[PDB]
C-alpha cells in the first residue's frame, strides 16, 4: 500500500529540508523529470550505466554502475535515502526494487508493477484475468512445433514477439520467425494510442486517476518515431480508452503516470500493453500540456504526494490539454563520440516548433538523440511540421560523416 | 558590433564538440536560461557569489567568487572560453566585461550596453539624445536658484533627487534643497517590452517583439506581472516603435527589458535592462515551450534564429495564452527554506509554482513564483496572486509566515 501520504510541504534542495528523488535510468525521460524537480527545488540524484547521461547533466548528483547489480543499487539507496525511487527503464534489478520497498523506500508506482510489466506473458494474463479488458486473440509457443500450431490457428498475417519479433503472413515465415513467443492476430486498426493515466492523491488523501487526452503514435520497427495529442478518435472510443486504462491502473496500483498502450478501430479498443512509468510517446506533452504539467511533471507530482488539478466530465477526472502538438524523433545513423547537429538555420526558423537535444555524449546506430516538437490548432499540421523539422537536421560524430533523417 | 554570426550547428555538452555559455549571476533568471541550454545539449557554467545558487544546481559546473573582482572573472573566462558570456545581474565588474570583449569573447548583448544601463543619467541622455524617444520631461540644477527655475518650468508636482523629495508646489522648493528635476506622469500601467535582437534566416540582425508585459512594483521590487498588458493597439504599436529605437542604439544580440509608461495612447520610455527581466518570467507560461524570454535570449546569443510573424512592418513574436505570475517573498531569514499550503495551492486549476532552490532566505528575498494562465488575463492575474498567498514560508530557525 502506498508508502507516502498527501504532501502539503516541500523543503529546499542542497539543504537539510530537501526532498529527494532517485532516478534509476537517466535518459531523455529522466531528464525532463529532473528538470521539473529542479523547478520545484527538489534534490535530484540520477543513476545509470554510463556517465553524463542526460538526466545527470541536470541532476544535483549522479552515480554510475550496473543497474542489474543489486549491491550497487543498495549502496546508492542506503547512501541517499530518497523520498521516491523512480525507475526510468526496465533493465533494473527486480529483486532490489522489492527489497527497497520491503525496507520502507517508496518504489514507483510499486515494485510489483515493474515486475509484472517485465514479463509479457505475466502482463497479458494480468490484463485478461485481473483487469478483464479486451485484447487481440493470442497464444504462446515454447517450441517450433507449438509455433506452427499457433500461427496456423490465429490465422494470417500474424504478429510474433518474445516475452523477454517477426511478422508472418504465410506458413513460410513461421520458421523465419523462430524461448517463448507470443502469437497475435493482426488487427487493421485506425491508430495506436498511449493513455497517460496518472494515479495521485486528491485533497482527501485518497488515490484518484485522472486522464489526459489519448496520445497517438506510430513506431518504426518497434521504435516510437512520432506521437501527437489528441489522437483523432471518436468520443465513444475515447471513453472506452479511459475505461480500459482505469481497469489496468486499478490493478497495478501505487502512484505515478502510466503509459497504457491500446489499438483503436472505429469505436472499438483493444488493450495491448502497459509501462508503469512515463513513456516516450508522451514527450508530446512537453508542448501539448501547459507548463509544469507534462507527463514528467505529472509523474513527479504524483510520486511526491502532491495534487494534480483536474476536470470531471461524465464520471472521469480528465486533465485538460492546452494545444494540439506532435513530436518526431531525431535518430542517429552513425556511431561515435561528441555528436553534432546541423541544418538548424532552417530547422529552427519553422514557426510553432522547436527541438530538444538530449545531450547524450555518444551515438550508436539507432540511438534517439533528440526530438522535434511542434504545435498547432490542427493536430495534423503539428504532426507534419514536427516531421519536417526533424528531417531538416543532419547528425555527425567525431569519427563519422554527416547523415540525414 | 556583433562578433559572432548566424549559427547552423550545435555540438553536445560534456564532449569536445560542446558550445558553452557562462552565466554571471545564477539567480532564478539564470536558472531558466540554464534549463533551456540543457534542453539544447549546451554546456552551462554558472557563476555567483554564493554556492548552490539556483542556476548552479542546474548547470554542468559552477564557480563561486566576488563578481566585482576582475581577476576572479578573468580566471573563469580564461579557463572556460565560453561562446557567450551572459550577465544576469548589474553588479558585475564592468572593466572586466570590456576586457573580455576586446580579447574576443562575446559579451551579451555587448559591454557598452551593460555600462550604459548601469549609469542612470547616461541612460537618460541616451534615450533622449540618441534613441530620440519620448521620456519624462526633466532638467538639472546646481543652485537653489536654478532648482526653483527648474521646478517652475517642469511644472508641479515634480520629483527631485541628487547624483530625494516630492514637491507639489513652490513651497517645498527650499525643503527640497547636482539635482535632477523630473516631471510627474500619472500613467495607467507600467509595461516591459521584451524586444529581442537575433539573426534571421539570412544571417542579418532583426528585432522581434513579444506582446507587452504588464506589472506593478512594490517598493522597487516587482510583485506581479502579466501578458498581454491591457493597452490600446495604438499604444502597443508605439511601444514596439520606442523599443526598436532603444534597442537599435544599444545593439548587440539578445533580449532587452524596455520599461515604459502608458497613459491612453501615450507611451514614455523610462528604463532599460540589456538582459532578461524578472517581469518576463510570465513568458514561462504565456509563450510556447522553448520560447520564454530565457530561451529567446539563449537562442539569440548563440546566433540561432527565432521564428516570427510580420504584421504591419513589425516582426512580432506570437503569444500562446494570457498568463500572470506573482512572487513568493520571504518575510524571514535563515537556512533551508520550506513551503506549506501546497495541497490547496497546487490544486488550483491552470496554475503552478516554481520554487527557486535558494539555500537561504533573508527578509524580502524572492524564493519562487506562482504561475497562472487563462484566456482572460484578469483571471490569470487573480489566480497567480491567490496561489501565491496560499503558500507559507519557514526557515530552519523561524516560524511559519504567510504572504
Amino acid at each position: 500500500v502506498v508508502m507516502i501520504k498527501l504532501r502539503d510541504e516541500l523543503g529546499t534542495a542542497t539543504t537539510d529540508s530537501a526532498q529527494k528523488i532517485l532516478l534509476l535510468g537517466s535518459g531523455e525521460l529522466g531528464k525532463e523529470i529532473a528538470i521539473e524537480a529542479q523547478r520545484l527545488g527538489v534534490e535530484v540524484v540520477a543513476v545509470d550505466r554510463y556517465a553524463n547521461a542526460p538526466a545527470m547533466q541536470v541532476a544535483h548528483r549522479s552515480y554510475v554502475g550496473n543497474m542489474m547489480d543489486k549491491d550497487f543499487l543498495w549502496s546508492v539507496v542506503e547512501r541517499e535515502k530518497p523520498d521516491a525511487i523512480i525507475p526510468e527503464i526496465e533493465a533494473i534489478n527486480l529483486d532490489a526494487l522489492f527489497e527497497f520497498e520491503k525496507d520502507g523506500y517508496f518504489v514507483v508506482p510499486n515494485a510489483r508493477a515493474t515486475w509484472i510489466a517485465m514479463h509479457r506473458e505475466r502482463l497479458r494474463e494480468t490484463l485478461v484475468k485481473e483487469a478483464k479488458v479486451p485484447t487481440s486473440r493470442y497464444m504462446y509457443a515454447t517450441t517450433l512445433d507449438e509455433l506452427y500450431e499457433a500461427c496456423e490457428k490465429i490465422g494470417y498475417p500474424c504478429h510474433t514477439k518474445a516475452i523477454m519479433s517477426y511478422f508472418v503472413k504465410g506458413p513460410e515465415d513461421i520458421p523465419k520467425a523462430w524461448e517463448k513467443i507470443i502469437v497475435e492476430e493482426h488487427i487493421d486498426f485506425d491508430v495506436e494510442v498511449t493513455e497517460l493515466a496518472v494515479r495521485h492523491f486528491d485533497e482527501n488523501g485518497e488515490i484518484v486517476t485522472t486522464f489526459p487526452k489519448p496520445v497517438g503514435h506510430y513506431q518504426i520497427d518497434g521504435d516510437y518515431h512520432a506521437s501527437w495529442q489528441p489522437a483523432e478518435i471518436s468520443e465513444k472510443a475515447e471513453r472506452e480508452v479511459y475505461r480500459i486504462a482505469k481497469r489496468i491502473t486499478d490493478v497495478l496500483g501505487g502512484l505515478g503516470i502510466f503509459g497504457v498502450e491500446m489499438f483503436v478501430k472505429g469505436d472499438k479498443v483493444w488493450a495491448n500493453e502497459v509501462s508503469p512509468r512515463p513513456h516516450d510517446t508522451g514527450m508530446v506533452t512537453l508542448a501539448s500540456h501547459p507548463p509544469g504539467f507534462s507527463e514528467f511533471a505529472l509523474h513527479l507530482r504524483a510520486v511526491l504526494g502532491l495534487p494534480i488539478p483536474g476536470e470531471w466530465v461524465d464520471g472521469y477526472r480528465l486533465f485538460p490539454m492546452l494545444i494540439p502538438a506532435a513530436t518526431h524523433v531525431i535518430k542517429a545513423k552513425v556511431s561515435g563520440y561528441s555528436p553534432r547537429f546541423r541544418g538548424l538555420v532552417k530547422a529552427l526558423s519553422v514557426p510553432n516548433a522547436t527541438v530538444r537535444l538530449f545531450g547524450k555524449p555518444e551515438a550508436y546506430v539507432g540511438r534517439r538523440l533528440g526530438i522535434a516538437l511542434a504545435w498547432d490548432k490542427d493536430v495534423e499540421v503539428a504532426k507534419r511540421k514536427a516531421e519536417m523539422v526533424a528531417h531538416m537536421i543532419e547528425l555527425r560524430t567525431r569519427s563519422s560523416d554527416w547523415h540525414d533523417q
